[PDB]
């Protein structure tokens, strides 16, 4: 693609953003950059050759542009979005900004829950390979700060938002790996609205992976699958051993992974099926299985410590996350539970049947804190914050416990994001869970 003398304009700073104005300079043209907050992240560091308008979108700027690269934060649906849409006003996204100018090829990763570490597994596995392997897409790592004429492979995490203004991926293994309610605050068409978005990711892919397991993973009209029982990629279960199997033949033992867990082994056979298609060496794929521990706010656990274990589950931002944290799990003693956030008004009622019994506590918190606390009133606490969740909490523990912030919302009506809000946790159980 060409962008000399073309009038450019980037919605939405921060990182992101910054590395889109840099996309564009590097190329010899200068953005306009806008943002509807006053001080948006990284304002600081735009050079102030770039013109630059906050507080407010610029309709006047926008309506002159010839491309518009819209932040996966600002809703394409914004009536001034809209307005410029509308007058034929071409517009995209960092990812396909990226896409148009990628010289290897593409695994690209989308789902409600397990993408980035998906993500990064299939990495691990490309570098298990000895392969040059650019690996990025979430908050921290924009995929423009990835492109290297020497990079081999890239795998990117994409959300929904991001696919939505993406057209030219050509990935050469794409997968969806489940779609549960999500960011319904941005889908006002519901769970297909948002579901036709994650589907974008298959168009024009050489492999398509689903998950046998969930019919939203489909292409709406070959694909290959993952699942429990069922699918290409697939477990079997004997004695009390796991094993993951492709087309019935056996190759690893779960006791090898240090991850445990049901869905932590239908991650690791969508990964494999990624990594196999995007033509990795099998035997070094595994290995990689073996070496992976997590990613941080993962079910992480911060502090074990005098009898009771503190997990950081900070990157549950939706139902279906706490859902995966809380379906099978054990615990000695009370679960101590943080919920809280912005729902994104998501129902909360799935949560109710993992909440029966006489060993669990809810600790309810943030904008959302009172419907939580509404799913057991009788065991639940709701607090304006957190860090009073965490302290009315902690006198109450006793030796067998588990305290777990696995808050199914998002952080941001509070937080930075949901690593600060995990750092924070960890933070807190230090200090509250020893003497
Ligand atoms: O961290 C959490 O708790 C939420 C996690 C959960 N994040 C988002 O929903 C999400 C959606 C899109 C973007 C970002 N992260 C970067 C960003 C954050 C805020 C903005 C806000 C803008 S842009 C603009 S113009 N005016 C704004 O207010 C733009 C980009 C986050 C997710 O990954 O599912």
């Amino acid at each position: 693609a060409d962008y000399q003398g073309k009038n450019v304009v980037i919605i939405g700073l921060g990182l992101t953003g910054l590395s889109c104005v840099d996309f564009f300079l590097a190329r010899g043209v200068t953005p306009r950059v806008m943002d509807t907050r006053m001080t948006p992240p990284g304002l600081d560091k735009l050079p102030e050759a770039v013109e630059r308008h906050t507080g407010s979108l610029n309709d006047e700027w926008l309506m002159a542009a010839d491309l518009i690269v819209a932040s996966p934060g600002i809703a394409l649906a914004h009536p001034s979005l809209s307005a410029a849409a509308d007058a034929g006003i071409e517009i995209v996204g960092d990812i396909e900004l990226f896409c148009r100018e990628a010289q290897a090829p593409i695994v690209a990763i989308t789902g409600s829950n397990g993408k980035s570490t998906v993500t990064t597994l299939v990495g691990e596995m490309a570098k298990a390979a000895g392969v040059n392997v650019g690996v990025g897409g979430n908050i921290g790592l924009p995929a423009l700060m990835l492109l290297d004429d020497e990079c081999e492979l890239y795998v990117l995490e994409l959300s929904s938002f991001q696919l939505e203004t993406t057209s030219s991926l050509q990935a050469v293994a794409a997968t969806i790996l489940n779609v549960t309610e999500d960011h319904m605050d941005r889908y006002p068409f519901g769970l297909q609205q948002y579901r036709a978005a994650k589907l974008r990711i298959y168009e024009n892919a050489k492999v398509c992976v689903v998950n046998a397991d969930d019919a939203l993973t489909m292409p709406i009209r070959r694909c290959v699958s993952f699942g429990v029982n069922m699918g290409d990629y697939h477990l079997n279960h004997q004695q009390g051993e796991t094993w993951l199997r492709v087309k019935g033949e056996k190759v690893l033992n779960v006791k090898e992974m240090k991850l445990s867990g049901q869905h932590n082994y239908t991650n690791a056979l969508a990964a494999l099926a990624l990594a196999d298609a995007a033509g990795l060496p099998r035997a070094s794929s595994l290995k990689a299985l073996t070496t992976f521990t997590g990613l941080p706010h993962r079910f992480e656990v911060v502090l074990e410590h005098n009898g009771v274990r503190w997990i950081n589950d900070s990157k549950a931002t939706n139902v279906g996350s706490t859902e995966a944290a809380l379906n099978g799990l054990h615990v000695d003693g009370t679960l101590h539970l943080l919920l809280g956030g912005d729902g994104k008004s998501a129902d909360f009622s799935p949560l109710a049947r993992y909440l029966n019994g006489d060993n669990v506590r809810l600790y309810c918190f943030g904008r959302d804190g009172a419907q939580l606390a509404a799913l057991r009133p009788e065991v639940a606490e709701q607090t304006e914050t957190m860090e009073q969740a965490m302290r009315l909490l902690a006198p109450r523990v006793q030796p067998g416990d588990m305290v777990l912030l696995s808050p199914a919302c998002a952080s941001l009506d509070q937080f930075k994001n949901f690593e600060q809000r995990g750092n924070e946790f960890a933070r807190l159980a230090k200090e509250l869970g020893s003497h």
